[PDB]
Order: C-alpha cells, then structure tokens, then sequence
C-alpha cells in the first residue's frame, strides 16, 4: 500500500497539451478492461442465479441484455477536432482493442478444453484433424483468426494499405459461431460445469462488446446539415434549400430520398465543413455494419432535420437500417417534440424506413 | 543459314486454341523492338539529313512526327472476347514492356555519357555528388525510375495490389526532362556529335512510343451505347432512349452533357453487355492521359451516336479532352456523314468540346 | 564510326587511383563475354571440320581440350593487396559472372529447342508434366537453377550470408548433365 501511495505522488503527469479524441477513446478502452470486462459477466451470472432461485428460471444463453457504446471518436457536435478521419481511426483502434482482449481470452480456453468426447455435430465441424481434440481445435482456429485481424489492423492503423486477409473477423457471428458450438457440445456430452465456465463469460462479452469492443454514435447539429444541403442545391442550379419553407425541403427530401437517380456530384469541391459532413457519413458507410449505433441530431427542430440525414446516409452509400434520432434540447423543442415525431410518423415512406 | 532453316522446320507450334487479346498485343510489341525500335530512328536520322541537303535545314529535336498506335486490347467490335479487363491488362502490358525497352537504351547512355564538362544549368539539376558524372547521374536516376514502375507493373500484372512507388513513370515528359537535358548540355559544351548519337535516337523513341510504348484506341458500335443508355434511362424512370426520335435524343445528351448532377447510379446492378459499355469507359478514366489516343464508334449514323459516347465518358469521371470518331462503313452512311457532321458543327456546345 | 571515334576522344578517364585486383579480375571478364565466349566455341567448330575433312573423323562432343585460367585474385607473389579476402571475393564474382553468362545461353535454347519428338530416356527425366515439352522442360529448370545461385551470389557478394538454395550449382557436372 506504501508503494502504490508512493507511485501516486511521484508518478503523476498533468497534460501540458488538451487530449485528441483519440486519447479520450482510449481512457475508455481502459475502462473497459480493468471493469466492464468482468463486470459485466459477473452482473449477468448473479441475475440468472437470482431469476432462478426467486422466479424458477433462468435467462437463454444466447440472451445477453447488456450493450455498451461510446461517443469518444463519435459525437463531433460543436467539436472541430472530432473530424472525419479521427472517427474512421478511433473505429480501427476499437477493433485491434477488441481483438487484444479477446486474444486472451481465448488463449485461456485454448488451455482448458482439452476435453475430447463430443457430439457429432461438433465433430463433424472440426471433422478429420479435428477429432483428437475437437474443442481445442475450433479455438485454434479463432485464435489465429484473431492474430490476422489484428495484424491487419495494426497495418491500417499506421497508414499501410493492405490487401485484407481470410479469417479478417467484422462480424460478432463470427465470433458467436464456433464458441457456442463447443458449449453447446460440453452441455451434451456432460459438461455443463465447464461450459458455463469460462467460455460463458467469453461468449457473453461477445453479445455486449463484441468485434467493435464498443460501438458509438455519430452526433452532429441540425444546422451543419442543413449548410451542406444548402450549398449542395445551390451548386446544381436546384435551388437554395436553406432559405425554402419546411413544407418545401420536405417535399424536396421525399422526392430525393425515393429517387434512384445520384444526387452527390462525383467531382465536387465544397467548403470544408461540408466536406467534413460529407466524409463522416462516408465512414459510416464503409464501417463494417454493427460499428455506429446510431445518429444523433443535436439541435432537431423540425420533420426536415431529420429527413436530411436520412438523405445523406442515402447518397453515401448506405446499406442498411441506419437508426437516426433527434435530439431536442431546448424548452420550445421539447414542447413541439411530439408534433414534429406525428408529422414524421404521418409520411408512410418514412414508417417504412 | 541451315541451322535457321531447319530450326524453322523442327520449331513449328501450330495454334491449338484460338488467341487471346493479350497475344496478339505481344504479337504488335514484337513487332516493335525487332524493326520499330531501330526503324523510327533510323527513318528520322535519313529525313533530317536529306531536309538539310536539299532544303537547307532540319527539323528541330523536339519535333518527331510519327506516332504508333494499336488496336490490340482496344477494339471490340463485334469481339466479346475483349473485355474491359482485357483492356487493363494489355494497357499495363504495355508499360511494362515500355520500361524493358527504355531500360536498355538507358543501360548504354549510362556507360557512354561519362564526359565531365557540362552547362551550368545542367550541373544544377544534379547539383552537389552529381557534379563528378552529372550525365551519368540524371542517367541513373532514370533508371532507378524505371526499374521501380517495372516492378510496380509486374506486380500489378500478376493480380497483386500495392502502393505505387514514388518515381512511378506515368507521362512521357518524364522521361524526356532529363534526356534532353543532357542532350541541351552536350550540344552547348561541344560534343554535338555524341549527343546527336545514342542519345537522339532515344529522345526520338520517347515520343514516338513513350511510357505506354504505343497507344491505343478504343471501338466499340453505336448499337452498344444506345442499348446501355436506354437501359439506363428506362431504370430511372426517366423513359426509354431506344424509342425517342433523334430529336429527343440529342435534347436529351445535349441537356445531361452540361448537367453538374451525376446520372450513372451508384449502386446499380446492369445487364452484362450494359456493364462492359460502362466499365471499358472506366478503365479509360483511370488509365494515365495518354494511354488511349481516340474512341471509334463503328456504324456511326446520325449526331446522337457521337454525343451518347461523350456522355459516357462524362459519366466515367474522364478528367481530359478524347477525340471521338465516328465511323462511317456503309454507302447510306457515307453518304449522310457530311450532313451529320453539318449538324454536330452547329451545335455550339459540341464546338467547344 | 565517326560517333565510334568521337566517344573515344570525349569517354577518357584515366585512373586516379591505383586498380585493385578486383578491378583488373573485371577486366579479364570482359575479355571472357567480348571475345572468349565465341571465340572458343568457333575455333572448336572449325578444328572438327578441319579433322573430318583431312583425316575423317570428328572429336568427340565430350572432348573439349581448352581450358581458360587467371591470375588476378589468385596472384600474390610480391603483391600484398592480394589478401585471402579479396580472393575469396573473386572467387565469388566469378561464379556469379557465369551465371550472367549461362543464363543467356540458357535463354536461348528455352525459346529454340520446342520440339517434341524425344528419345524414351530423355522423356523419363522429364516424366510427367514435362511430356508435353522435354527438351523446353530441363532447360527450364537450368534456368531456374542458374537464376537461384546467381541471386545467393550477390547476396553472399555484399557480405550478406543466408543458407545456401536447394538447386546451388557447383560443379560443371550438374550443367552438361
């Protein structure tokens, strides 16, 4: 106790610069390893016990209640320093994080199942070469997934192109996959103790961290969208979006939002802050889907804030449901929160996204 | 002589299978270094002298008025075995053979051009360790160039991608500078007569071949282009270009060629024929400027088929003026090509293209 | 031969410096690829045609009765810059001019010798995969041999050391093969 009270007042370096985004992500991966990690196992193993013991029942393994997200590297409102390319970095680093941690976590079962009776399913996956050691075997598998992952994630991180490899690992599924295989097995061949063991804890951090270890969200104002649309209309002799009536962009948007015909020029030289509106929803597109959680809008005022990003995920390339809430933070808004979420829930195309 | 006979006797391969793009390009590029290599030069050497002798002057260095060019790779009328990706191929081909060519000629210049007096200007470029050999130093900077676009292409040829280097060789002019700087120097510090030697006929190859070795065009029928726009414009909705009179169809190109809006979806799924129009009008964007000399349009037939492929190339992110020819191969056509070409001269906006 | 002449009197560099023993072993590989190279190969030409048309009969193909030898490197007599080194360099830098040499050579017959038609025994060393083209088959794999000592060579050469290639070549045998 001496020595750590000790460290503290000798070993203590006050910033002499403001933190980077990227600092302010990586103090949360730190919390994510020395608590959440077994936190958030541990909070789930009490609730099933506690379910059980007082309702008779236990929750499904693959049920896992718990998320955690970010806004380090992803809320940009009123924050120059949080640019299009920190983002794209932060996710990068968010990921070789995710493979660290699971690293050794797998090292761990690659240690402990050493187990050989099995199902036949389980033996059919591992199959020949995989029969001595069936568990042991899909670990091996996951763990040299991993280490190429990271590999290329630790070249992408200092600016190195690369073609990406094989087991390159995007998905949670990936990850779910082979691990609830061998506890699947070890429940049927007699071996609930061990499943429920270790590999439970892993499987469960896979639901609630998984590959992105933790996704975040994008949040940017009303008005920085509404300056890009603006100068986007006006750049193709459409008009000025900025200075039409909310009935009018909403009609625009309706029109835009269900055309098939591009509306981003290909060549384009816009200012820079709608450059930078323009590449953040760039990196949403190309994040691998489960990354960004969702997109907030600070400052929502009206229907057409929030159909305006709706249509720039469009013209980004978006392939997928992209959840975009508003953001109301001011007396009068919260009062016309409610009309401005009946006109939106009134335009059926809108119900349908 | 026997020898040559018999080998020509005993060393018969007849084609088994039907050749490829890619071969009868490596058939074109024998035919340069076994006779264009030394003819181009050796025609240029007999011209100039023969100007002086009998007109009493010769033309200037810079001036080298042939030019070779090839359809190998380019023309794809009514052949579907020549793909855009043929096209890629043959196109980095080139280079690479350009650079096996280029590398000799350096090789030799590297050896002769050890002379030590130079101009003043020229020992600039080379400045300080350069001023011992300044020759024979830009000589070896050309060579460490070449040597690494050369591996930069036969990496690319083989399916490899990799950050391009950074002497990468993509315009003649870079290798006509330093060449003809030493050539400049020579000249001034009285040795004419080893600069008008090895030296010259190199400076002459450069423009006549250059980087790509020898350009080529592309020809693809008008029939090709109008079903790809039709098809394009029936996906958006917009009607059907197939069935609109010229009239309409000239209306329509004139009014997208001078659209700042994109046409060409970003995520569009085209039939097989439609795709190749489109991807061998991308493959002529990327190329480097000089690649490709012109685009023939076989059976030309009115104004409409000349702009539907300047509208494609728009479409393709083309970022330089390409002469576009049309192909007149029919008495009709013939016939009608000066009323048709009447037509395209009188619209102003195709008169500044 | 007026650009010939012209060169000679503009490309003069007389040393500066003292040539090392490196310098003059260069020299008499440059009298090997300039002269020598074809020079024996056509005086062996003509001397069988000689013998076949005065006294009836040829020399046999294995029987080739010149042999060129060098001092430079191998000289030291009274001569302290010729140190174990520098000959150990040598030694070096030849085999690896012998490849560059070879490899030409080599070249050639991949692209000449295409025929098909060959003896049962040659079509075993070639085997399977090797049917289709025997003679193109083996020269092939001479070329991949050469290519592979020559590039130890050079590394060996900037005094980089690295386990010596599978296909090494050492022995005049394992070329006539």
């Amino acid at each position: 106790l001496r020595q750590l009270i000790a460290q503290s007042w000798h070993t203590d370096e006050i910033r002499k610069l403001r933190p980077s985004p990227v600092d302010e992500a990586k103090w949360g991966f730190a919390v994510v390893e020395n608590s959440l990690w077994q936190g958030v196992p541990n909070y789930l193993r009490e609730l099933n016990e506690q379910l059980e013991e007082n309702l008779g029942y236990k929750l499904p393994v693959e049920f896992v209640p718990v998320r955690f997200t970010s806004w380090m590297g992803g809320d940009r409102d009123g924050n120059p320093n949080v640019t299009a390319d920190i983002t794209r970095h932060v996710l990068l680093l968010s990921r070789w994080k995710a493979t660290d941690l699971f690293l050794k976590d797998i090292q761990v079962l690659v240690s402990e199942l050493s187990m050989v009776e099995a199902t036949p399913e389980l033996l059919a996956l591992v199959g020949e070469e995989g029969a001595a050691e069936p568990y042991r075997y899909l670990m091996k598998n996951l763990r040299s997934r991993l280490m190429a992952t990271q590999a290329w994630l630790e070249a992408r991180l200092k600016g190195e192109e690369l073609p990406k490899p094989e087991g390159l690992l995007t998905q949670n599924e990936e990850l779910w996959e082979p691990l609830y295989a061998c506890y699947q097995s070890l429940q049927a061949c007699g071996m609930g103790i061990i499943a429920n063991g270790d590999l439970l804890d892993t499987l469960r951090r896979v639901k609630c961290f998984g590959v992105p270890l933790v996704r975040i969200d994008i949040r940017q104002e009303s008005t920085r969208h509404t300056e890009a649309l603006g100068e986007l209309t006006r750049y193709l002799g459409i008009g000025d979006y900025e200075s039409w009536s909310e009935a009018d962009k909403q009609a625009f948007l309706i029109r835009e939002l269900n055309s098939k015909r591009p509306l981003l020029p290909r060549n384009w030289q816009p200012s820079a802050e709608t450059r930078e509106v323009l590449d953040t929803c760039q990196v949403i597109a190309e994040a691998p889907q489960g990354s960004i959680a969702a997109y907030v809008i600070s400052m929502a005022k009206t229907p057409s804030d929030v159909l305006a990003v709706h249509l720039l995920l469009k013209e980004a390339g978006i392939g997928f449901a992209m959840p975009v809430a508003p953001l109301f933070e001011t007396l009068d808004d919260l009062n016309n929160a409610n009309d401005v979420m009946t006109q939106l829930l009134n335009i059926d195309w809108y119900r349908g996204l």
